[PDB]
C-alpha cells in the first residue's frame, strides 16, 4: 500500500530540499517488474536535475523521487513479463523520466532488468548501471576498443578517475589492453594505481594540469569525467586522430563538437549520451562476478538518512559510488 521515499517538489533545494514522505507502492505495467529495493546508487545527474541544470528536459513533473541505479528482489511482475519471477534478485535501471530510486520499492522495465548472481552483492551491482555502462559505452563505441583480445591496442587518458564513471573506466580500459594514464586528487593517487592505471597524475600539479604523460604518451582517446578543462589543454596531448569523450557534456562541449565537426578537425570532441542496453548491464555484472572488475563503494547510507548521501554526491568528493540501502 504505502512506502517510504524521498522527494523534492522544487528546484534548487539541495539536500535540504529533499523530503521524507510516505507514498503509494508503485504498480508494474504490462512489461514492468516491481522491486523491493536492497541498494540504490546515486549519480551526479540526480542532483543536477534538482538544481535545474537539466531544464527544460528534466524533471518531467514535481514531485520527483531521485535516482535510477537500483538493485533488489522482484516482488511482482506485470502480465507481459517472461523472464523474471517473484523472489528473483536483480539489478536494474529505472526510467530517467520517472526516477524512483530513493524508495523501498520501484518499478523497472523488463528490458532494463538483469538477474543478479549470488556472487555479486546488491550494493556492488547497484553501482554498475549508469557509471559502468557509460564507461563501457565510451570505451566500446567512440574509442573503438574491444574488451576481448581483438580490439585496437591504444593510449587512454581517464580524467577524474577516482570517481563513479572514472574508476570503472580505468578498469575496463585495462581489460582492452590499453595503456592508461589517469588524473585524480593527490589523496586518491594510490587508489587509482590500484585500479590498474599505468600512470597517475595529481591534477593540481604541472604535468597533470597540462595532462602531459611522463612516458610522453599521446592519447588516442580520453574518457573525460572531470569538468573544468577546455579543448586547448587536451589538444597537444592527443594523438593525430585522438578523440576526447566528454561523458558529462555541456553547451561548451556541444559547441566544440559542432565546430570540430564542421571544420573537419582530425582531433575530435565527442559528447556522450548513454544508451543503457540490458546486454551491456548483463556483461558488466559478469565482469564483477568474475572479479575482472571491482565496484568500489564510497559510502553506505540508510534511506532514513539519505540526504547525507545526497549532500556527499553534491560535494562530489566521492571515491567510487555512493550507495543508499534500506
Amino acid at each position: 500500500k504505502l512506502m517510504h521515499a524521498l522527494q523534492y517538489n522544487s528546484y534548487g533545494g539541495g539536500a535540504a530540499g529533499l523530503e521524507h514522505v510516505q507514498v503509494p507502492v508503485p504498480t508494474p505495467k504490462s512489461n514492468e517488474v516491481c522491486l523491493k529495493l536492497e541498494a540504490t546508487s546515486l549519480n551526479p545527474v540526480d542532483w543536477k536535475i534538482q538544481k535545474g541544470m537539466i531544464r527544460p528536459f528534466l524533471p518531467r513533473k514535481f514531485p520527483c523521487i531521485p535516482a535510477t541505479d537500483v538493485a533488489g528482489e522482484v516482488v511482482e511482475v506485470g502480465s507481459g513479463v517472461k523472464n523474471f519471477k517473484a523472489g528473483d534478485k536483480v539489478v536494474a535501471v529505472l526510467s530517467h523520466l520517472g526516477g524512483g530510486g530513493l524508495a523501498e520499492f520501484a518499478v523497472a522495465t523488463e528490458k532494463l532488468t538483469v538477474k543478479r548472481p549470488q556472487e555479486v552483492g546488491a550494493a556492488e551491482a547497484a553501482a554498475l548501471p549508469v557509471a559502468g555502462l557509460t564507461a563501457l559505452q565510451a570505451l566500446t563505441n567512440p574509442a573503438g576498443l574491444k574488451l576481448d583480445g581483438t580490439g585496437k591496442k591504444a593510449n587512454i587518458l581517464v580524467t577524474a578517475a577516482s570517481g563513479g564513471v572514472g574508476h570503472y573506466a580505468v578498469q575496463l580500459a585495462k581489460l582492452a589492453n590499453a595503456h592508461v594514464t589517469a588524473t585524480c586528487g593527490a589523496r586518491n593517487i594510490e587508489f587509482v594505481k590500484s585500479l590498474g592505471a599505468d600512470e597517475v597524475l595529481d591534477y593540481k600539479t604541472p604535468e597533470g594540469a597540462a595532462l602531459k604523460s611522463p612516458s610522453g604518451k599521446k592519447y588516442d582517446a580520453v574518457v573525460h569525467c572531470a569538468n573544468g578543462i577546455p579543448f586547448s589543454v587536451f589538444e597537444p596531448n592527443l594523438s593525430e586522430n585522438g578523440k576526447v569523450i566528454d561523458i558529462t557534456p555541456g553547451p561548451n562541449a556541444m559547441w566544440t563538437y559542432a565546430v570540430k565537426k564542421i571544420t573537419m578537425s582530425k582531433k575530435q570532441l565527442v559528447p556522450l549520451l548513454l544508451i543503457p542496453k540490458a546486454e551491456n548491464l548483463e556483461f558488466m555484472v559478469n565482469l564483477v562476478k568474475e572479479g575482472k572488475v571491482k565496484t568500489v563503494i564510497d559510502s553506505k547510507h540508510p534511506l532514513s538518512k539519505a540526504e547525507d548521501a545526497w549532500a556527499k554526491s553534491i560535494d562530489g568528493h566521492a571515491t567510487g559510488k555512493i550507495i543508499v540501502e534500506p
